[PDB]
């Protein structure tokens, strides 16, 4: 079994970590784990955790469950209707930001800004029998007009996007497969240990190569944003330069820098 | 059955609407609906009336049939090659930046700019037998440089958009189904009915939420028009708040306005 | 003298033609050339006839004026705020439009060469209309330019912010709007959103002299440059237009007339040898 | 007199509010205002408490000075080379971060705006702030603008460069960063960098005149004009932003009411006749 | 068969043509065709030979195998890891701005570089029983953060382009048709032959409107360079008309052009 | 005095080197420095030879003048139209090219910083390669720039125009395209698209003086920073050309050298721990 350790606890999520592996889920399951202004709060300091924290390389986000009511499963159903407060679209940026990949596990519902955070995650792995994937934005008169829809045509194409916003319908894990939004369908029974087993293969792989790609992947549709976040770890790769060295000391000694001959390479 | 009312009568085309749903369909199956200049006319004018109808939210775009020549179904085989006068990329614009959800019904034959009509559509129906997609522009030295082909690979990748246009061949539903670019496939007895079911799920929705999704999601692609589009609804959101009519009577009255206390909210 | 002959009669602006050139002018000067529903009506109206008119290669947006009440001129002062109220614009019809957008769109589509001639005042909408116009000629006297979009509750989130910031640059956009001071015809010139401040006597006769020089261009050429401006910032809709464009002059060629005769004469296309050029 | 009141009290800066602005300034004057990485963390902790505080609308970045040492006046040096190592800048804990990016950040996307205010040198890192910030007044007399990343083997590689092409143009851009030579405020002004050259004994004050003029206006409006403005560069990101604004305005209606009313009691909304408007 | 004429001989690659068609392929098969500097080298120039040559219009990229040490098959293992020098990046430039049609037509292995040459051609056919679509850029600390990743979103979408990178997993053929990378699985036997005909298909097309198709699907995604290509392509349709020929002709008699009356078309 | 030395000799141009800067310069000036396909594929050969010197860290291109017919100055007047017919530019080879974009690319894309020196005309095509230059330097007394596309039912639809938005705004690219005037060196200053204004007499020693000033930069920074302003533009080109040099960089880690060696040794990577830094 999977060695999780708490890392802190919470009233309306769980946060653990094993092995380079943090895991953040929803656990509010009694409600299809919808998210309250506190739940919000405790996804973004969470993750920011995460994002601070140089063990962890690869972040869960997930649905505990099933509920107490009906033996139904979860990921997250999206905003307590009912209810500086801290937003989602701060955590959908902090999820965009990280240099550490989040994997979306969807092992039930994922409705209306939980379909959104879905989306922003750089994977999705969803339960074989359990997921269902459902925007209802426009059933209430609100909307993602970022990352929630325009993203989305970046991974099922705009027609399919347009489907899922215009009309609301439920689609299965192998549809959302099938379309492009999920990396793969995982029996319900294996989907934690899969996602588990996923991150550790992450996990294994160069960390510069995994960030830079991550935001390669990023820069061609975050624009200047994704730019500066791109070239922003570029630049800590010529810090690590002899060439940087000999830049710094100059400036320090209060003489001009010598950076060799021939340098000017193709 | 369907009440369609008869909206205008046309020449090539017919225009008729029931219930919020507005319906546009090519009407020459006689010579597989494709399209010269009076037909280009009339679907401008048939679309700007839908556009300006506020009880028309969804639009469907479809082909009458079958010919009377061979029994074979069309939805549009795209210019008559034998032929200011209202061009194919003024109602391609038309469909594209107007608050009404346009779905392309396609019964049989969407050929060259006819395949151009459907791709630009926000959805896309096609008949499980009788729908054929094919791209005739390269044999006729014609190309769709725009909404055709570069918006094209935004809803079937790079690779398949690039083996439609350079090789010419024909695709089924299923096969237009599975890489990206209709939302359904429906059996050719359905089809008509299953358009209309879908315009009818849409008028469920906030209107609201369905102008800024389209918006949303045409705002990745279309630059700066995108933006206008965009930003002018939002205006009009703006427009409704006590702010804005604090702003209005202020001006009016040439008096300072006083917009309130801790309005610098996150 | 010019030998304008009017085009069409308007309650809220003038529409003129004469030798290639179309101008279409603000005729509301008493309260300042602001537009209302039916200005933009008729705005649009003129427009798309000058689009239509093969002979007219360059339109002029203008503003008749002095106002007869106070003196002051304006090229256009923007929306009539009597008129607006929910959702829009309110006009006789009823309907809340913001269909200043939709000219605006006229404007920067058409394959004319579209040029502000801003005699006075440029406010708030009319500031934006202006930014939209290919080219804008101030006058030194009088232009003066100013953003009230955010006294008011509005912004034009599109061409009249976004797009001022590709002719002065992001941080003078935002002083623009943000501030909603007045600028001078020559202040504009020098952050680069006027072409040319000329005096206010010279002004109508030297947009004209500027649309003759366009008029003895390659039309073609025009068009051509006029559209790769604009696709840099109009993403897949400029692509759109550029490329419509494009299409129009490969349907020219015989390699276009060997493929539609193909066609029609169910007979496989002779493109020729050695057509892989570079 | 500007009656300032301290918010909160920090090593490496000041931050102070009074009547809608805060003002977050350098405060280690005698190494030209350089930041170390506990500069960074305090910039972020106050840009942070600005960006919560909803009576905060302007927020002025200054330098304090001039230093004791030299007399000499500095915006902010940039990075302070003694902290510089391997990975970036070594903070007390031992990481090596390069997280001036993420006080960037929070200056681009905060509801509020930023101006810097620049009385000296703005060299390297400090440079590239100044310019991400929606507006910079400069000191006349003092204000000097360098770019040194390429004398030590940074780049700024966004929002300092890139960035600084959307309001100087690609040209100036790149002399400035090839070149790394010397800009006095005039001719940043002239370039497009500076919105206003200020004598220096005026810059503070002017700088809260400014502030105070943008706080009369629509917080709405100042809002989506900056979100639009910066959307039109900052791809997905600025979509996010701006297009979050805009669902906050649907929310407020009445329509958004019977949404969300509908759902929380199970029936089916109705959002009306004849809601289709263009 | 194909009668193949060889174009130039090569050590580590082969070149050949016939009937409009360039075939380069890699033929280093006991390596699983990794390429070194030399071999891009040759790459680079027998992609512009074929880019120069007017005849051509397409040119298929494949590997030559088996390899005789274990019998496997290989299009490109990517960089020879063993290893101004004429680099990957240039080729894959080539590639994308040439007015010709480029196919990978893949054998067997595709990894790593190798991978990110078959993106970055403008259409892929592959072996169904022997290709192996493999990322190993994350393994050894590289990354293609351009045409190898981000282009591959723009047909794979963004969460499949992520997991090929992070995870770096094989990939059949038929998994990567799926994906939106591959347009067609052909059997192993066939692929060749196959290739060749998709290339005479192409061929058959007006060549304008190929150039100009390749350039416009080019330019949604290649900015203000895709714009260079495009335009260009445009200046030379313009230069062909009586228009053109009017406007050089007053100018080398120094003369006002007369452009005609009513040019003003819409 | 420079003590150049001749690279290579062409029939059409110069090529000479410096101490770390090529010159590379039209030599017609009997015909203002137009350029037929010769002096294309000649630019193109010494362009390319640059790229691949690693000593060369700046290339200039200029114009050799002046005319011995009548005295006057040219960089470049653009494509030689004697040579212009259908489809293109007729090289002796018989091809119908348009390769100067073949040359635009190199100069856009190679890790060199690149200037253009322009003594004299810069019209038509000879103005969009000042355009696509990294810099430009303007003699004071006789350079004059000049949009002829046109007049002659050309156009450069791409680097010529669209950028050229990038460094004077949209308006002024519109006039200097659609008008076709003339504007001298100071002009083409104010409105941003020359880096300096320089006496004829000093043009070519303060070119080389600025590239001093720039082969005395880190060259990682200058690569750098160069592929990050194009980026901005450049779409995904201008995304491989930045990642590209990005890969060379995390080449030169021990992380790097680890990832080889486990891969040549078929074992799997330690790549060490708590390495997710931020």
């Amino acid at each position: 079994m999977i060695e999780w350790k708490t890392a802190k606890e919470y009233e309306d999520i769980t946060y653990k970590k094993c092995n380079g592996v943090a895991r953040i889920a929803f656990n509010r399951p009694e409600i299809r784990n919808a998210f309250r202004p506190k739940t919000t709060s405790e996804l973004y300091d969470a993750f920011y955790d995460a994002y601070e924290d140089p063990s962890i390389g690869v972040v869960l986000l997930s649905g505990e469950g099933p509920s107490p009511k009906d033996g139904g499963w979860a990921f997250c159903s999206g905003g307590d209707q009912k209810a500086h407060r801290l937003n989602i679209l701060e955590v959908q940026r902090l999820i965009r930001f990280m240099p550490k990949v989040v994997i979306a596990v969807v092992p039930g519902w994922a409705v209306g800004g939980g379909h959104s955070l879905h989306v922003v995650c750089d994977l999705t792995l969803a339960s074989k029998e359990h997921a269902i994937f459902k925007q209802t934005d426009a059933d209430v008169t609100s909307f993602d007009g970022g990352y929630g829809s325009a993203y989305l045509a970046k991974m099922v194409g705009q027609k399919k996007a347009r489907e899922i916003f215009f009309l609301g319908r439920n689609y299965s894990a192998q549809e959302a497969f099938e379309m492009g939004m999920v990396n793969k369908v995982v029996p319900h029974a294996e989907l934690e240990d899969t996602a588990y087993e996923w991150a550790q293969e992450i996990l294994a792989k160069s960390p510069t190569s995994i960030r830079m790609l991550k935001f390669a992947m990023n820069l061609t549709d975050d624009g200047m944003v994704g730019q500066q976040v791109f070239a922003g770890e570029a630049t800590r790769l010529a810090y690590m330069t002899d060439e940087a060295k000999e830049g710094r000391n100059a400036f320090l000694e209060k003489r001009k820098p010598d950076f060799g001959e021939d340098q000017w390479i193709s």
